[PDB]
């Protein structure tokens, strides 16, 4: 890919994205819009995290759940920063969905901005990941790496997701839906 679906991965790269630091390593953020990023979960920000290097305040946090309070994987952070992020907010979907011809766009832990083709894109259900409940999930068949999460699954104009993990065959993306940032 150089053609639009890599073109718009790296426009949201520039745009929206930043490496989230906290005490379990380097993520990929997505600014959802002014100071709201999200992350997973299990990134466990605290009360400070680094965005790009820089310490910065959590103004507040908290993470989602489905109806029967099973964890999203999706934490919510709102960050004590001047920079505001463009609002994408109109390309995340109102509901859950199957999706061909899906990119990640991956930005922490890796040595320059990348786009990584996933292919086909179903929605899942509920996983268990690192022995624990997850619902909602988007699943697709790459062999993604233990530096991915965080990473933006999209297709042109759709911002899909946010890669949590996988086994070496499969990778997992937690959905994300418009009513959750609205
Ligand atoms: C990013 O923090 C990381 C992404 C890891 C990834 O994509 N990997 C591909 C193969 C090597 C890693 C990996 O270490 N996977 C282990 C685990 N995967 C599963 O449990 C799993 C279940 C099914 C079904 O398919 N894979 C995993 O991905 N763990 C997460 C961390 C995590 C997520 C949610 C939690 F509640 C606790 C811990 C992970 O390592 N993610």
């Amino acid at each position: 890919g150089s053609g639009p679906e890599e073109e718009f991965g790296m426009s949201l790269i520039k745009h929206n994205s930043c490496v989230i630091t906290t005490e379990n390593g380097k993520f990929t953020g997505l600014g959802v819009y002014d100071r709201f990023v999200v992350v997973p979960t299990h990134a466990d920000p605290g009360k400070e995290i680094q965005v790009d290097g820089i310490t910065t305040k959590v103004i507040d946090s908290y993470d989602l759940y489905n109806k029967n309070g099973i964890k999203l994987e999706i934490t919510v952070l709102k960050l004590d920063r001047n920079e505001k992020f463009r609002d994408i907010r109109r390309y995340i979907p109102n509901n859950e969905d199957d999706y061909p011809n899906c990119n990640l766009a991956l930005l922490a832990n890796q040595p320059e901005p990348t786009i990584i083709n996933v292919g086909d894109v179903v929605s899942y259900g509920n996983i268990l990941l690192s022995g624990n409940q997850t619902a909602r999930m988007l699943k697709y068949s790459y062999p993604t790496k233990s530096g991915y999460c965080g990473g933006v699954l999209y297709k042109i104009g759709q911002v899909l997701g946010i890669h949590v993990g996988g086994n070496g065959r499969d990778g997992f993306s937690a959905m994300l839906l418009r009513s959750y940032f609205t």
